[PDB]
């Protein structure tokens, strides 16, 4: 029993970070086959950040501007031959294929899925999290400058999935990157620019995926008979900065194994946001919306209800 | 910037898990040099779980009693040709030394220390995530039936410092584990018969670096002009489950970076302690006490205010 914000684990990802350096730039790359994936912004000087010509940049630069190097482990310098822009990244063909790449495909993560981030500084893994993609299709994470290039991914039956290269930080503690087609999370662009997102919203299954945790984890307070129906669920999450409640197999089954509705979930959901009258679920006093119900299913996995 | 519950990367670890079986239990192990480690309780049958005689049953197995496997990576199947006790622990020499044991050492944390934790499952790394040690020297984390022998560790500079080996649930969310010397964290024993905790309290040096950390991230609404000596708090955190505060370094450095002083929050303590007011601080409306001034040191470095 217990909650816990859980990642993957990092090991086969750590395998295939390397340092990128163009010019004055540095950052974080990524190591699979012959291929390296950095952030494109690493070839824009400082005083063309407010508006980059990203094209004219490329073929500004040999490939011996790129300078590719693996610090850990089985160390190595790496020759560029060939680079190009995928969207918002920069492909560089390197002469050696990794010898560590894990089985690996890429995926776009939709907005309340959570996945692992492995933070990395100058081409060194340091840190591992997780990450809830929001409804403006920002994130919550931890990062520094020279944080851009560290990796997203999930993992499934020995397979890494790489959905996530981080690009930049649009206001405090709120940061956005690109899936490795190159196409951005949400309606962001990688210049200096100021950028306005859409409102955030509480994302409301993984809300009541987490509510379900904590009344497996014995903590049952906020359960009443009350009850309130999805339509008008619905109606009053677009006033109150809710998503729309759309029910899954996996819900159902997390209520099967309570005892307690999905429509008395929706209605705590309602009472709660209002307030928590002096009291914590899991030992918070706010509503945690970045648990998935299938993170959620892996930590009460055999949990038996009380 | 951002402040997330962040672990060291696990990969170093992940090459030192393998699976323990002994008669009908299974558990993890860690896997260094010829060296495996894991739970004693692995020796012990359903039925003596309530008064096990460790002595009894340790003489009772063969060293090919114990059988010992490595089923993620380079595969492999490890003769066992000692066993003895260490504490609550078993340590089982192999045949073969570990190809990639890292460099390591192993420590005992304090109360208010924070370590990584890669949760396995029949032998294979499954999750990491970031605990605290309580107070009464309990860790908060997530962990499942066969999550026994699980491992917990910092990083020293290309150094793998093992300091936690899972033994057991006591409740709700509620862990405990040995070191590696054996010695259980909180002197709990590996025997069913249920155990009383020491009550928790609030570690006061934790909340105060969350504190500075939140100023450091643009979250400053709780900040006053009043203060309260550290005589003072001290006095009143014995009646209102908060550790005496003891002044390091690395708090100082905050205060210093902040221009807020020490005094000044355990003051917003004291305030906030009686209630959030329906305001909250990096999201949360309780206070935070499993960030050490380590942890935010890390998350800050290089970072200037507003
Ligand atoms: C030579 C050089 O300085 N290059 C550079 C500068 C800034 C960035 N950005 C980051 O977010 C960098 N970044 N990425 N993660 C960060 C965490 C903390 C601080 C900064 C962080 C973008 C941005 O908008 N930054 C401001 C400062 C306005 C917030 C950006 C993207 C394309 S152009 C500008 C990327 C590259
Ligand atoms: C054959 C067999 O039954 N083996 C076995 C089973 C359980 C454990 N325990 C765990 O905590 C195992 N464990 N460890 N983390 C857990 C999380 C959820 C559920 C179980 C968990 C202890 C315990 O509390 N057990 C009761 C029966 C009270 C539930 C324990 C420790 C020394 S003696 C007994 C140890 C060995």
């Amino acid at each position: 029993s217990g909650l816990v914000k859980m990642s993957a684990p990092s090991g086969a990802v750590e395998n295939c970070i390397v340092q990128v350096t163009c010019g004055s730039m540095t950052l974080n790359g990524l190591w699979l086959d012959n291929t390296v994936w950095c952030p494109r912004h690493i070839m824009c000087p400082a005083d063309q950040l407010t508006d980059p010509n990203y094209d004219a940049l490329l073929i500004s630069k040999t490939n011996h501007s790129f300078i590719v190097q693996k610090h850990i482990g089985a160390q190595a310098n790496l020759r560029v031959v060939a680079h190009s822009m995928v969207g918002v990244l920069l492909k560089l063909t390197v002469d050696v294929a990794n010898p560590s790449t894990p089985a690996y495909t890429f995926s776009t993560v939709k907005p309340g899925a959570s996945f692992s981030v492995l933070a990395c500084y100058n081409g060194k893994p340091t840190g591992v999290f997780t990450v809830n993609l929001r409804h403006n299709s920002t994130i919550k994470g931890s990062f520094l400058c020279g944080s851009c290039g560290s990796v997203g991914y999930t993992e499934n039956g020995g397979v890494i999935n790489f959905v996530y290269m981080h690009q930049m930080e649009l206001s405090n503690g709120t940061h956005t990157g690109s899936s490795f087609d190159g196409v951005m999370y949400g309606a962001f662009e990688d210049k200096q620019t100021h950028q306005l997102q859409l409102t955030d919203k509480y994302c409301t299954i993984n809300v009541v995926a987490w509510l379900y945790a904590a009344v497996l984890n014995g903590c049952k307070w906020f359960v009443k008979p009350t009850r309130v129906g999805i339509v008008t669920y619905n109606e009053w999450a677009l006033s109150n900065q809710f998503t729309e409640f759309v029910g899954t197999q996996s819900i159902d089954m997390l209520a099967h194994r309570t005892g307690v509705s999905v429509e008395q979930m929706l209605a705590a959901i309602q009472s709660l946001h209002a307030g928590f009258q002096g009291k914590t679920i899991l030992g918070q006093s706010t509503l945690e919306d970045e648990f998935t119900p299938d993170d959620v299913n892996m930590q009460v996995m055999g949990v038996v209800m009380q």
